[PDB]
């Protein structure tokens, strides 16, 4: 129930412990005033520092003029911050704006087309996103809905995702949760401990070429729908296979613990874990913190279930793309579709009580 | 941590409150009576498996290696988390194997309300199962494979996740916001009031419905917010609309939440004067409803609301008469009902040899 700090090097909620619940928005602009824009990145910051602590925004919200509406939409009132972390990130096509141009990153990569995409154009990119995860999804909710209501008018919401529970972890030493085809997900990601795999793979460095990024990272966002019939008519091997690890404890095949270190040869060439792995892809790491989903039924009697896939790296081009190549033969092709995808720098972090979301940036 | 799954009624009406709701509406798509019995048995036996936290069947692995696992899987390692499963059965359910006679009276048809815009996809079902839980994802592997045990027989037709408290960070003892921002279960009826019950919510054999006795009938309601235009209006406004202040919950001119209200100081449209028992024959509801937030829809709106569903002896005397009487609600400027549906909740599961309907069938 505690809070996370907000201040620091880099943008708490990537490498911060994952939180039960996430609530992902992203955001067009629809104001061309470069002024007006940054007055609200700096009305945001403010708003997330009393956010992230459990304040309500602004003057709060009763006991201010009765005529008025209230600055804090109020159903927050009473509940503790519940390690509510906010992270923004900037889109490609924002810095066709404000005379941004010369200012992208290479590292901000357009992804190319990958086989069996089956993208939704509405449901897709964004000019800029905030993910708010905590483990209460009304203060996720809550946050995402007074920063909306503090930008109206000057952004707008694109498209958002909720998700219910997590899929992900950067604390190996806690259960790793299941994904909604039963498999434990997260046991071989970079923990927020591990800080010399977070220099390496995940934060961006001033000698990489973009030196407004530095101490930030870059996130790739898959909205990647589930077979969930397909797959549970199909045998437990049948599973097992498709993965490479034991469906009851998580350990690589013929090993005995989840943890214990894979043995790729003992896997099917087009095993998930083997195609995946760092040394299949020439070191490619990834920071994995996704959740799942289900929004209702999809109309023909059954339910409707996914995975909304957010990966961290230093540098799109020699992270997401080189692994997700890897898997254009990966026996879960079978039972997954990638149907929504977007891409976004994040900043650095929030240095002080003065600083500003894109202060190095703008 | 787990709630008893065997009872003279059943679980999830007046047990303590979970965090997280899965609903789910279910279509019959089998003619046999034999064949749906059968699927209640085997529902039940899934239950009371379910309910105790183990995977259902031969469970999620250690079985045959070139047979699909009887548990999907998703739930290992997690806690029961004190899920309720509680179904109920819709009133196309008795169009269906011969049981045109056995539809309870009390278990009524909902007339078209004012301002009512209810979508078909969302609305009605053969049957339902409330899967209620503090860990969402116990709840959702509930309804998965409940789901897929029926595979065949039944389909299903919608589903909705919800959200309360969350009991970790929260005192019980606190009553929750709604997504308005207002205390939401003030006056309600608790599930410590026994005699309250037996009024209000349990079906009685004198009723006229007798396989029905112990149990309770169900009115779903999908209701959505406007958020965007609540969030523009006054603070005068909100709290005229309710009747209560928004900080305290206190009722107008009193200094504390659970202060009577005095009605006649509230404007005559406000919505817990139109609401109350007084103002309605002394209509009493038991509320157990869900906030819900699904996403934004394509015009970049909050698309969130109250899942609301009330329990109560007799529809035609419980939510029909107050439901009427908020034809002129202040909040009706705020809100939209766009699902709706009504069920016959049969009464509970006796013992080890008993299963879900046997009164019935
Ligand atoms: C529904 C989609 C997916 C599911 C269900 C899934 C599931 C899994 C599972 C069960 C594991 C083994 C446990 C672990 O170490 O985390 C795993 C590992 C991994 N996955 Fe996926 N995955 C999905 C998509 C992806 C995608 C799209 C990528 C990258 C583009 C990816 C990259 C990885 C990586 C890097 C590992 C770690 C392998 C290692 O280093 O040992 N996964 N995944
Ligand atoms: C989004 C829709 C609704 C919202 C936000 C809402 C909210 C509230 C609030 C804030 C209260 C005062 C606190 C409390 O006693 O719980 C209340 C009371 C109440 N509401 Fe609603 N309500 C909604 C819909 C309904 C509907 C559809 C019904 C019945 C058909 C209903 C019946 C009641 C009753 C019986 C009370 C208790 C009044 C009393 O005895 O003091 N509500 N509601």
């Amino acid at each position: 129930g505690s809070a996370v700090p907000f201040h620091g090097a880099h943008q708490a909620g990537i490498a911060t412990p994952v939180q039960d619940r996430l609530h992902f928005a992203a955001f067009d602009v629809t104001t061309e005033d470069r002024a007006a824009f940054v007055a609200l990145l700096k009305e945001w910051t403010a708003a997330a520092r009393r956010l992230t602590a459990g304040h309500a925004v602004g003057e709060g919200a009763y006991g201010g003029l009765p005529e008025a509406p209230p600055d804090d939409t109020g159903e927050a009132l009473g509940l503790k911050p519940s390690r509510l972390t906010l992270t923004i990130g900037f889109g490609p096509s924002l810095f066709t704006r404000f005379g941004l141009a010369d200012l992208r990153p290479e590292a901000l990569a357009d992804l190319p087309k990958f086989p069996g995409d089956n993208l939704d154009r509405a449901r897709s990119g964004g000019d800029l996103c905030v993910q708010a995860c905590a483990d209460d999804p009304q203060v996720a909710v809550h946050a995402i809905r007074n920063l909306a209501r503090i930008g109206f008018g000057k952004v707008v919401v694109r498209w958002s995702q909720l998700g219910f529970g997590k899929t992900s972890s950067t604390t190996p030493d806690k259960q790793t949760p299941r994904n909604l085809l039963g498999f434990k997900d997260g046991t071989r990601n970079i923990a927020g401990t591990e800080k010399d795999r977070l220099d390496r793979f995940v934060w961006a460095a001033e000698k990489d070429g973009t030196p407004w990024m530095t101490g930030g990272s870059y996130l790739v966002a898959r909205r990647i729908r589930m077979h969930i019939e397909t797959w549970d008519r199909a045998s437990l091997q049948e599973q097992e296979d498709v993965f490479g690890r034991d469906k009851g404890e998580g350990a690589p095949v013929g090993k005995a613990k989840e943890r214990d270190e894979p043995f790729l040869k003992a896997m099917k060439p087009d095993a998930h874990v083997r195609l995946a792995h760092p040394d299949s892809n020439g070191g490619a790491t990834l920071l994995r913190r996704g959740y799942s989903f289900t929004d209702g039924t999809d109309g023909l009697g059954r339910l409707d279930a996914g995975l909304f896939f957010l990966a961290y790296q230093r540098d799109i081009r020699t992270g997401f793309v080189p692994v997700q190549r890897n898997l254009a033969t990966d026996a879960l092709n079978e039972y997954i579709q990638h149907v929504g995808s977007a891409v976004f720098a994040v900043p650095p972090g929030v240095r002080d009580a003065d600083d500003w979301w894109g202060s190095t940036l703008f």
